[PDB]
Parts: structure tokens; sequence; C-alpha cells
């Protein structure tokens, strides 16, 4: 793990509070002092008491991936804690939460522009994950998140954000992330919405393979509501890269004179 972690030390580490229970355990907020005396807010994901081998393994195999990226819109790896307890992976901090909790709260609160400013920031994200040939498989607005000035970072923690092929038969490639993009747009003009509600998952795999789509969320301009679909399509090849979703949304900000045009599932 310390090829691509730093062992902190952690006596400059303060806990500050619990916030949440992760998958491994405790996530806390806190403070890191850093080796050039600097102070920065971090989350601090803590491995629970009493883990196997095994947990250990997998809870920091998460920060050996993590700590390859190095950009604004992916969550930064500030370091590990290893050779003390309780073990520790320690990552910048992010005062708004996840994405879709704080879009919940704050239903229809936003303009047009300060949305696509936050997908921007994830596609350039998954832009950047994809020319390191990752592929998330988990992409959704539960697992970005979202800072105090509203930049939005990918982040990792599921049929209704998996493409059809990927349902079908494992076929995970940097379009079927791109499909689950298209759902992410869809979870942010829509203000935290669940991506096909509660439909029975048999139905949510059956429909999108007939052919029917999320509906546009009110209010949503056909150009993000087109872009939803372009990443829907069933044939993966024909999906936008992520350098063109980039590229679409740079062209959104500058003119939001585009998104003017306003728009049970759709075939
Ligand atoms: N508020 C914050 O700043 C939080 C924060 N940074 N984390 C947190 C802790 C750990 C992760 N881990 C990852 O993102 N892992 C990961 C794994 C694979 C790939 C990637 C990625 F690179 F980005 F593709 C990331 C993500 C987020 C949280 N996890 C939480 C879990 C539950 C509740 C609140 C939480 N808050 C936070």
């Amino acid at each position: 793990v310390h090829e691509f972690a730093k062992e902190l030390d952690a006596t400059n580490i303060s806990i500050d509070k619990v916030v949440g229970a992760g998958e491994f355990g405790e996530v806390c907020s806190g403070r890191l002092k850093l080796p050039s005396k600097k102070e920065i807010s971090v989350a601090i994901k803590t491995l629970k008491v009493g883990y196997t081998e095994k947990q250990r393994r997998d809870f920091l195999g998460e920060a050996s991936i993590m700590g390859q990226f190095d950009h604004p819109n992916i969550i930064r790896l500030e370091g590990v804690v290893t050779k003390s307890k309780p073990v520790m992976i320690v990552t910048e901090y992010m005062e708004n939460g996840s994405l879709d909790s704080f879009l919940r709260k704050h239903d229809a609160q936003f303009t047009v522009i300060q949305l696509v400013g936050m997908l921007r920031g994830i596609a350039s994200g998954m832009k950047y994950l994809s020319d390191m040939g990752y592929v998330h498989r988990d992409l959704a607005a539960r697992n970005i998140l979202i800072n105090s000035n509203l930049v939005c970072k990918v982040s990792d923690f599921p049929i209704r954000w998996t493409s059809p092929e990927a349902i079908a038969y494992r076929k995970f490639t940097s379009a079927s992330d791109v499909w689950s993009y298209g759902i992410v747009l869809w979870e942010v003009m829509s203000y935290g919405e669940r991506p096909y509600w509660e439909m029975s998952n048999q139905d949510v795999i059956k429909a999108v393979d007939e052919g029917y789509r999320l509906p546009p969320p009110m209010d949503c301009p056909a150009a993000l509501y087109q872009l939803m679909l372009d990443c829907w399509q069933k044939d993966r090849n024909n999906r936008p890269k992520f350098e063109q979703i980039v590229s679409i949304l740079d062209k959104l900000i500058r003119n939001p004179g585009s998104l003017k045009i306003i728009t049970n599932l759709l075939l």
C-alpha cells in the first residue's frame, strides 16, 4: 500500500467528530498537520476493531487505488496509518457531504449553470480516471462528494446505475461508466431523486432493455436531457467519450443562452 499511499504519523492527526458509519468502520472529520506545518481538514476512515486480515487488505486496497490519482475532481488521498491503531485512511475534507443528500436538501434552489458546474466537475474527474484505465463501476450521485464551494469530486464508498451490457454479462468498460454518468446527470437535474424510484430490479433491467429511459426532470434543459439519452445509447460504441462530455458541458457554461430550451419511463 505504501507504493501509492504515504504513511502518516498519527501524532499529526486530530479527530474532531464521528460523521458516519462506512463499510469497513466509521468515518470521522478531523485535522491533519502536514510536514510543512500547514493544517488542513480531513476525513478519516477508520478500520473497525476486530477486523479480519482480509478486510484489512480490502480496506487498504481502496487506498492503493485512490493514491494513484491526483486530480481536482477526484477525492485526494492524504495518506494512511498502518504502523499504529486504529488503521486509517485520511482524505481531503468535503464539507457538503454526498451529492445526492446535498441536492435533496436544496430541491430547485440552484441555477442551471451551478448544476452544470457540478456536472462538469464530475465529467472531468471521470475523464482522468478513464485515461488511467480505471473503470469505476459504481458511479452514482451518492459516491460524489461536494465541498463548500460546490466543487464535486469522484469518490467510491448497483442495477440502477449499471449499463445493460454490464448487468447482462459483466461487460464493464469506460462506456459503461459513461452510462452511469448519464444516470448521475439525471440525479443532479432531479435534485437527488432515486433513479427508477423503487421499481423492482427485474423491471429496471427489463424496461431499459426494451428501450425505455428515465423521463426528463422538471424544467430540464433539452441539451442536458439529450446528453442523458446519448449516454444511455444501447450500443455502447455509440456513447460519448468523457472528453466529449466535458467539451459539451464547457460549451453550455459559456452560453446559458443554449439552455433556454426546456423539454413513468419514456420509449
Ligand atoms: N465528508 C467527507 O469529506 C467524506 C469522505 N472523504 N469520505 C470518504 C472516505 C473514503 C472514500 N473512499 C474512496 O473514495 N475510495 C475510492 C476507491 C476507489 C476509487 C476511488 C476513485 F478514485 F475515486 F475512483 C475512490 C470516499 C469518501 C466519506 N465517507 C463517508 C461515508 C459515510 C458518511 C459520510 C462520509 N463522508 C465522507
